[PDB]
Parts: C-alpha cells; sequence; structure tokens
C-alpha cells in the first residue's frame, strides 16, 4: 500500500490479467491499481505523475478518489471538464486533500472519459484507530481488500459504444475468460478460527456482480464508506462503483472453497471458473475448489441502516425538501438525456466558469444540464426508472456527498427514519415501477458531479452537475497555483497529446 503521501506514476504497459494480453494504464506499474491507504481525518498529498505515451487510451488524465467529500478542495476532486483540466503527459499534479470525519472503504479512478477502463483504477482504504466494528474481527489489512473488476479484450475507444459484456471478471486483478479457462486465479487467504473484515470495491465499468463465497456467510458492516448495523447475508449484488466490508469467520473445514461474482451480463456462471476466485484456508493443499454454492439469503439494500443515527433531511413525504428534483431519463441511439439535456464535457470546467464569474445555472456550460442548489436547505432528487433509458439498472452517483436512500430499488416504500447512506444507488428498472428517491443536505459549496457510474453511460452523456451554493463556490475552495495552470497547459496540447 501507498500512501497517505505518495508518487502515482501512471504509464502504459502490456498486461494479461486474465492469460490474454493486452496494452493498458498502470500505476506504479500494476493492475489494478496500488491500495491507497491512510486514517481517518489524514492529509492525502498524491502527486499523480503522468507518463502516460499512448494516443488511444489518453495521453491526459485526471483522477477522482470516489467517496471523499472534498470539502474546501473541490478542485481537486477530479472530473474532467466539472473540476479541472487534465494532466498533460510528461507533467505532475498534486492532489492535497484532507479526509475529515470518514473512515471507510473507498477507491480511486480516472475521471476522463472512459479511460479508467482501460486500467487506471484501484482501491482506497481509510481506516478508524477508534473503529466501533473492530471486535467483530481479527485481520483488516491490505490481504482482506477484494476488487472486482471487468476486463475488456479490446481497448474502451476500440470497441463498440455500449459493450455486451466484459471478457473476464477479475478478482485481485485475476480472472479468467471464456478462451483462457485455465488462468492463474487470485487466492484470498485465511487461517481457521479467525474473523475477517473484507472490503469488497467494485472497480466495474459496468455491470453489477452477484457475490458470494461457498460455505461462508458474509456479515455486512459498511456501505460506501458508511458504517452499517451488521446484517449477515449468503449473497451481496455490489453495483458499479459501490463498496461494501464484510465479516467473514473462516470457521469451516481447512480446504478450498469458491469465490463468486457472477455479472448481470457477459459470461454468466461459472463454467472452467470464470467469475472466481479461491479462499484458500492455511494447510490446505494449493489446488482448486470443489465446492457448491449454498447461500439463499441476498442482501436488501433496506436491510442497510447507518450504524449511528443519520436522520433523514426534509420533511417525511414526498417532495418534503427544500428543494425537490427529478432526474427524467432519455436516450436517442446514441447519447442519453436527463430532463432533455445531454452532458458534453465543456471546453472550461465547471469549477473554472464559476471562478471567472458564472453565476447561475443559466450560466454554466453545458447549456441545461447545471442545477443551482441553495445551501443549509435539504434535497430530495428522484431518478424514476424508463425503458426510454436502456442499459437499466443504472447506478447514480452523486459526487462530494453520501445521500439518505429513502427508496430503493425492487421496494415500494420510502423510509424518513433510518434508511441507508450511500453514494452509489441502483436506479432499478421501470418493469419494477422504481422511483429511486435520495435526500441529502447542502454543506459543501462546490460543482459536484451526478451520473450513471457504467462509464460507457457516463461518457455519452448520462450525467448533471449539482452548482452547489454558487455565492461561495470561490470563497470555500481556494485553489493552488498548479490547478490554475492545467487549462492554459491542457489547452496548448495538439489534439493528438489529449
Ligand atoms: C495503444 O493502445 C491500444 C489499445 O489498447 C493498442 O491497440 C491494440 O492494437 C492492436 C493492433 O491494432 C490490436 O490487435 C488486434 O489484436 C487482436 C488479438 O491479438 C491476437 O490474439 C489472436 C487470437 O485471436 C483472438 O482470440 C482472442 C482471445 O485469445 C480474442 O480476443 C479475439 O477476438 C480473437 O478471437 C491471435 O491471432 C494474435 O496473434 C494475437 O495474439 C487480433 O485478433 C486483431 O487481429 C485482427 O483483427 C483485425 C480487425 O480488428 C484484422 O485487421 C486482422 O486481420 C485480424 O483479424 C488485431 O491484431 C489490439 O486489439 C489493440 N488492443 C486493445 C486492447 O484494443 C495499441 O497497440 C497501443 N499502442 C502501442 C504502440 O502499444
Ligand atoms: C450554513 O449555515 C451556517 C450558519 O449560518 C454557515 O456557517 C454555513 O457557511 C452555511 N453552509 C453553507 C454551505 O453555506
Ligand atoms: O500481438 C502479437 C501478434 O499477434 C498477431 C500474430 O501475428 C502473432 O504472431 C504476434 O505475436
Ligand atoms: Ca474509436
Ligand atoms: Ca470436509
Ligand atoms: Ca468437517
Ligand atoms: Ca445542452
Ligand atoms: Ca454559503
Ligand atoms: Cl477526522
Ligand atoms: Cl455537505
Ligand atoms: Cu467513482
Ligand atoms: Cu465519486
Ligand atoms: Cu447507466
Ligand atoms: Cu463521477
Amino acid at each position: 500500500a501507498v500512501g497517505p503521501v505518495a508518487d502515482l506514476t501512471v504509464t502504459n504497459a502490456n498486461i494479461v490479467p486474465d492469460g490474454f494480453e493486452r496494452a493498458a494504464i498502470v500505476v506504479n506499474n500494476v493492475f489494478p491499481a496500488p491500495l491507497i491507504t491512510g486514517n481517518m481525518g489524514d492529509n492525502f498529498q498524491l502527486n499523480l505523475v503522468n507518463q502516460m505515451t499512448n494516443h488511444t487510451m489518453l495521453k491526459t488524465t485526471s483522477i477522482h478518489w470516489h467517496g471523499f467529500f472534498q470539502k474546501g478542495t473541490n478542485w481537486a476532486d477530479g472530473p474532467a471538464f466539472i473540476n479541472q483540466c487534465p494532466i498533460a503527459s510528461g507533467n505532475s499534479f498534486l492532489y492535497d486533500f484532507q479526509v475529515p470525519g470518514q473512515a471507510g472503504t473507498f477507491w480511486y479512478h480516472s475521471h476522463l472519459s472512459t479511460q479508467y477502463c482501460d486500467g487506471l483504477r484501484g482501491p482506497f482504504v481509510v481506516y478508524d484507530p477508534n473503529d466501533p466494528h473492530a471486535n467483530l474481527y481479527d485481520v483488516d489489512d491490505e490481504s482482506t481488500v477484494i476488487t472486482l473488476a471487468d476486463w475488456y479484450h479490446v481497448a474502451a475507444k476500440l470497441g463498440p459504444r455500449f459493450p455486451k459484456g466484459a471478457d473476464s471478471t477479475l478478482i485481485n486483478g485475476l480472472g479468467r475468460s471464456t478462451s483462457t479457462p485455465t488462468a492463474d486465479l487470485a487466492v484470498i487467504s485465511v487461517t481457521k478460527g479467525k474473523r475477517y473484515r473484507f472490503r469488497l470495491v467494485s472497480l466495474s465499468c459496468d455491470p453489477n456482480y452477484t457475490f458470494s463465497i461457498d460455505s461462508h456467510q458474509l456479515t455486512v458492516i459498511e456501505a460506501d464508506g458508511v458504517s452499517t448495523q451488521p446484517v449477515t447475508v449468503d449473497s451481496i449484488q455490489i453495483f458499479a462503483a459501490q463498496r461494501y466490508s464484510f465479516v467473514l469467520n473462516a470457521n469451516q473445514d481447512v480446504d478450498n472453497y469458491w469465490i463468486r461474482a457472477n455479472p448481470n451480463f457477459g459470461t454468466t456462471g461459472f463454467a472452467d471458473g470464470v467469475n472466481s476466485a479461491i479462499l484458500r484456508y492455511d494447510d490446505a493443499d494449493p489446488v482448486e475448489p470443489v465446492t457448491n454454492q449454498t447461500g439463499t439469503t441476498l442482501l436488501l439494500e433496506t436491510d442497510l441502516h447507518p450504524l449511528t443515527s443519520m436522520p433523514v433531511p426534509g420533511n417525511p413525504t414526498q417532495g418534503g425538501a427544500d428543494l425537490n428534483l427529478n432526474m427524467a431519463f432519455n436516450f436517442d441511439g446514441t447519447n442519453f438525456f436527463i430532463n432533455g439535456e445531454s452532458f458534453t464535457p465543456p471546453t472550461v470546467p465547471v469549477l473554472l466558469q464559476i471562478i471567472s464569474g458564472a453565476n447561475t445555472a443559466q450560466d454554466l456550460l453545458p447549456s441545461g444540464s447545471v442545477y443551482s442548489l441553495p445551501s443549509n436547505s435539504s434535497i430530495e432528487i428522484t431518478f424514476p426508472a424508463t425503458t426510454a433509458a436502456p442499459g437499466a439498472p443504472h447506478p447514480f452517483h452523486l459526487h462530494g456527498h453520501v445521500f439518505a436512500v429513502v427508496r430503493s430499488a425492487g421496494s415500494t416504500s420510502y423510509n424518513y427514519d433510518d434508511p441507508v447512506w450511500r453514494d452509489v444507488v441502483s436506479t432499478g428498472t421501470p418493469q419494477a415501477g422504481d422511483n429511486v428517491t435520495i435526500r441529502f443536505q447542502t454543506d459543501n459549496p462546490g460543482p459536484w458531479f451526478l451520473h450513471c457510474h457504467i462509464d460507457f453511460h457516463l461518457d455519452a452523456g448520462f450525467a448533471v452537475v449539482m452548482a452547489e451554493d454558487i455565492p461561495n463556490t470561490v470563497n470555500a475552495n481556494p485553489v493552488p497555483q498548479a490547478w490554475s495552470n492545467l487549462c492554459p497547459t491542457y489547452d496548448a496540447l495538439e489534439p493528438s497529446n489529449e
């Protein structure tokens, strides 16, 4: 692990995580990117050193630290053309921020076009030295982080605009494709009698995964950075960019057990050990499992509740917030729309537009994609599922905030008492008549992206910007010189160096 102070050097390399070799983007020479760690409240000084050469996978980059509120450091949040211009190859840029009040399981990824799919993605864990759940487990370290990643044999800018599924599922960077049925599988080691805090991180560009471990129950204790009341289940469905911690008690026989991560589409099931890894007890032989799934209980989001009381902003009725927004989805075969408008990156990043003086949603580009939020207010946003936006279930993500999921996918109820707080939520399906509904309070001035975290959909415009407390965006987020220099440098590049 690296951090809280570290250089992250981004290069291109040929890698073979599923036994097939392809050109990719790696960080500190590895895919997934290395685990970054620190403790609650730490100052992260993460110096991104960009050495990429491959124009097809994009030579410039910008990094988002997923789930961190970035209060007062909106310029460090990462979305290209929202919070910064991209960093040029041959240059470095220091992300310098703090994580007060947060501890949990996070990740980081390129936030320029679909670049994270080509490899710039990895896990990020912030430990709590006084973790209230510490008594539930014995081991919590780099060996208990479990990443899930969809992997494509053809690069993001070379394959279909909307891929049909991934070629392999990688668990801790390893997995099999149908064409590589003997590729090395990841091994997660446990010792009989010990309890483990496994930190499950979706690095997905698109599919959700139904995750389980043969013969072992999973006690979920955290969702998207926020500690929850414990819930014991057999399987977890984890959407793109979500995170869970669960406790596993290694109380079965010394043996090998399959870890299963079944995507919603693509190559499904487990023939020849695709979509699989190995839970290997110490003292077991180094062979593949032959275990079966026995689980029957899939985690419901409605059974997730915060460990500490987190009251829901606003009145306990539909439309009961100070500002109530609905996000109406559409699609034209190529581009996605929200309330009739498709997100194309503006030339000038939204934060720099505001610094220059834009002070209404309507003076901000792209046209009709930016929403002004008043400060110190409760906000309700609904994301009704609709057949007008193919690719459901769309997992939506709000930057700068956690939010209360008052109504979850697959449920018709509204919980204003103790809903889960998290940062990525499935918006469900039109068949179920879903109308996923979130609440949050505006205490964090800055433009914050709100978008589907299926990266192919984001790149096709499925996004809006929450311009929170416009009058104090500049006051709250003083910018460093290096940030002010990004756009002039970027805009002076040849297009082939983008
Ligand atoms: C900057 O980054 C980019 C993006 O990462 C790099 O792009 C790469 O460019 C190369 C050259 O244009 C592309 O090559 C194609 O490579 C594939 C696969 O190579 C081969 O595997 C073959 C086996 O057949 C396949 O089985 C695999 C699974 O094993 C399946 O994935 C696949 O569908 C086939 O069934 C084997 O025959 C080869 O010897 C090699 O191992 C080739 O299939 C493909 O071949 C052609 O297809 C084209 C049209 O697409 C056609 O013209 C040919 O006649 C033949 O049918 C190409 O050779 C890579 O796919 C690109 N990589 C990615 C990830 O998209 C770029 O190289 C990089 N720049 C630098 C300087 O490094
Ligand atoms: C909310 O109100 C408090 C007290 O008036 C003020 O300190 C704070 O800056 C306000 N929050 C925002 C985001 O404007
Ligand atoms: Ca292309
Ligand atoms: Ca036995
Ligand atoms: Ca036994
Ligand atoms: Ca527009
Ligand atoms: Ca204010
Ligand atoms: Cl703190
Ligand atoms: Cl806030
Ligand atoms: Cu993210
Ligand atoms: Cu984010
Ligand atoms: Cu989507
Ligand atoms: Cu984002």
